[PDB]
């Protein structure tokens, strides 16, 4: 029986081997509370702590399972998918319903979560998210509904596998480079570059973007309209901010599809970076990491076409 | 034949479409000519006033418009148009010069819809990719796909095949002539901005708006309308002083619900239901022309 | 508190289970009682009582269960505030649309089921059950036709279908969307069906003892016409074709159906494609062959309407008007 | 430029050969074209399938890649057949139109440009047979028609597309895992007919006649479009259990459009000799069953086949 480590970052999602005695029939389960906060307050600090831990105790066990809140689970998963160097399955799991309500999704999610982490096939596929009998990759997965237990879907490329009765039928694996193939190492960092997001919409104010420049942010991510477009005010503010070193990334408020390279905006003339299929939140995770390597817009783009 | 007035706000989306002479006597006039990413309050008031002013001179209106903020203009017109004739919007996701451009057939179908007597009393309508969609619920789901506009929470109202519409639904929230919103006497609208939530979110953006005396702030929260700590503080205090705060969500479907995760009564906050951040901004604005009391905005937010 | 009656048709979707035959009235009654006890919270929103009308897996649903359910609901209308019917998920969408068409009662009738065994981890039964009761007890659910409540969403009997084989979120209205969503015991209703249902249809099954025979044939590359010929040779009143694309037919299937239609069999062209309408005279010249186009109705659902239409008329044009009204 | 062979199977999907209808075609490849057949896809059949496979596997060495024009109705069926039987390693891309070529906003022209664009990409190879529709690249195993009239109807409903196409460039982030093309034991080059496989539908009060008729005419295999996770109406179950006994191959699939029919979940497969088709819908599963029947009539082995391709 495999040894599996459950790393908690918050409250319990089930009720732990007491809560779900079935866990004992699939693996040797050990657990440790790494931190305790709501996911809406997730930060650089916790992020760095988790990747560090995973990298540290990586040889001490056969796989990890991370309980996390759902609010920003898509952010954390992507950051780990980029920064973890361990070659053992790292699986994230949460619950849409409180462990004390009727029909709590937590226990079964957990069990499937463990099952996934403990399957030899689950290795080498990146940081994984297991929700609603589905295995999802940390890159494409995202929360598509506010309350539904089925909210987590890889909206662009789809799931990796499905789980029935503790058996998984994998029929896909991600192509973009992840984990041990990324040049990203935070083992040595204590803080990450400052990157923020601004939203576009009709009559968009420039203050938010201006306020970010004046605080000297390293990076700004634009959640544009349509295929990455920006409202006049935001555009001007960002283009000058792209000439004073601030790395500017064009992404989109639209939940599926890519923000293509020089199509709607002449990225070249201004030095903007197109996020591709990464939503504002994810594009932010990648800008942050790239800004610990280079500061060259032409080099950040190449990063966005690879990871 | 019916008389149809096309109101253009941008470049063409077709080319024209000779088949249109088969369904209506079509008239048109440019109103503005901008990409929709720079759409603003001015164009809005202008479109509404015109619609309400020429309302009797036509059998129905068709508005050509860019796809980026269509869902925003649609809802505003949905709340402010007092005309009882069909108002329908169309765009094209492909340039008219392109192979397999969608604009031409989209426009045809748009006119078909405005010319159908059954299209009345349904609110402002968006017609794309052979589907009729209501102003409130429609949003852009994909950056480039021709089938991008979907009513992701409650579904479409009708589908069009060979020029006829199978209508099986009608929006229940109040719209057009049933709203207390009159923008005729207006030349300006309350200032409402939007801030995004995410891990480590900065409170600067939220701070800047407050410092500029914005009338209202819409939060695009994480999950069911939750806020990152810093943002939460800034916004809680801001509400104490008289700023209208609306919790909406960055998550594309599902409602941001009243008092589930955040204690709305305690902090003077408003929950937007199924309105996304950008649509939530539209109703908050108009709401601000009526009241400023949180419980009254909340009730407006439950009605329209 | 409202009085809600639960009519069960199969296994228990919440709790531990009996293993009882439940053919005995008294025992069936005790079986629905154990449900209330399995979901204590049900006591805070309604006085719940009930009985076991039948007990079969839903793969074995049949005309007889339907005539019974319909008659029962129509008969007990006065005695209660609303109905909640527990049903297996396999053919839930068929039963819902039959009731949607034959129920004359004006109180809410709501169907509910579960994709997970009630003894399973994270069983969905209990909460579906609770939310069905909430829906049945809400005065705003009145007049919306028969309803299916699953996974916090209120659905209408006409458009609802099962989209996935095992997902708890499988029930969706794939063409027109849901009617309302339930958060914390409250329903956000923003739509209501526009097609006539329940008391506004002319279908009365109250004196009926059996229904016209209607079967379904599938189309695919190289399809055989034997299945179609079998239903005709047995004298079926009607045949529904699950066609390819916009209701098209494979060559051999067309030939058989053309003759069937000319000699008394009612023929409805539907589609195996899970969303969108099979439209009149688009891909097939319906008027020349005497065929009916099903609209957004899928094969199973179109079967349900063709049966009812055949109690009224056997004329294709009249039947076609019916597929356009219900 | 690559030499791309457009094989057409019906009317033209562009034009109000196709090279003059889509001038842009010439910027990206050398187009040669033959009309292999001219039927509407609702009449697609075993003979055309046998013909198409042999063709591609014949002229494999003579070109850089294939673009097959096909009606939408059974596209998803041919796609899978050719996915189990093509032996070429060059890209074989399928494509069609949901709107008539003479139509306003016809989709055929751009669809075609993109199929050619797809067949010419060095990346598009070793991914199985492909179906390119509406700016998307889909494998022939999961792709299926989702709506009766929507130009966007083709989706791989269980696993997602292989890539997206913008301005002539493909962003591939997925390749199909199941074995396809050259890695399959399935060889049709010496065949003239395929085993006889039919489909029966399940629903409330379902008749057993359709099933009985296939059995009595001695079909080799039958595919059940079941309810839920492949379950069967009583009467149909019965007829089917005996059929297996009489040596008929029986595969449980589902009328439900997504998700998998699981083995020994709702029906005791071992007890009756049934095979559960997994994520294969009833018409995709007939294709695999026919092929598998050209190697074995053993249930346990057919199953295993449904678990590999």
């Amino acid at each position: 029986l495999p040894n599996i480590t459950i790393l908690a970052t918050g409250g319990t999602i089930a009720g732990l081997v007491n809560a779900v005695p079935q866990l004992k029939d699939i693996a040797n389960v050990k657990g440790e509370q790494v931190v305790n906060i709501g996911s809406q307050d997730m930060n650089d600090n916790v992020w760095l702590t988790l990747a560090k831990k995973i990298n540290t105790d990586c040889d001490k066990t056969d796989g990890f399972v991370i309980t996390h809140g759902t609010e920003t689970m898509e952010e954390t998963a992507y950051f780990l998918d980029l920064t973890v160097k361990c070659d053992k399955p790292v699986v994230m799991v949460g619950a849409m319903r409180p462990s004390t309500s009727m029909s709590a999704d937590g226990p079964f999610n957990l069990y499937n979560a463990v099952v996934t982490a403990a399957d030899k096939a689950s290795a080498n596929r990146g940081v994984l998210v297991v929700m609603n009998d589905t295995v999802l990759d940390g890159r494409d997965v995202t929360k598509t509904n506010t309350t539904d237990v089925a909210t987590f879907k890889s909206v662009n490329y789809g799931p990796l596998g499905y789980i029935h009765n503790g058996k998984i039928d994998y029929q896909r694996t991600p192509a973009r480079k992840h984990t041990s193939d990324t040049p990203f190492d935070v083992s040595k960092l204590n803080e990450l570059p400052k990157v923020g997001i601004v939203y576009n919409y009709a009559n968009a104010s420039d203050l938010p973007a201006k306020a970010l420049v004046d605080a000297g942010y390293d990076g700004i991510v634009s959640a544009g309209v349509g295929n990455g477009n920006l409202y006049k005010s935001v555009f001007d503010t960002l283009a000058t901010a792209a000439k004073t070193g601030t790395a500017v990334v064009r992404s989109s408020r639209v939940p599926t599809g890519a923000t293509t390279q020089d199509a709607e905006v002449d990225d070249a003339k201004y030095g903007f970076v197109a996020s591709g299929t990464l939503n504002p939140q994810k594009a932010r995770v990648l800008l942050q990491l790239a800004l610990t390597q280079t500061k060259d817009p032409q080099q950040i783009q190449q990063i966005f076409n690879q990871y």
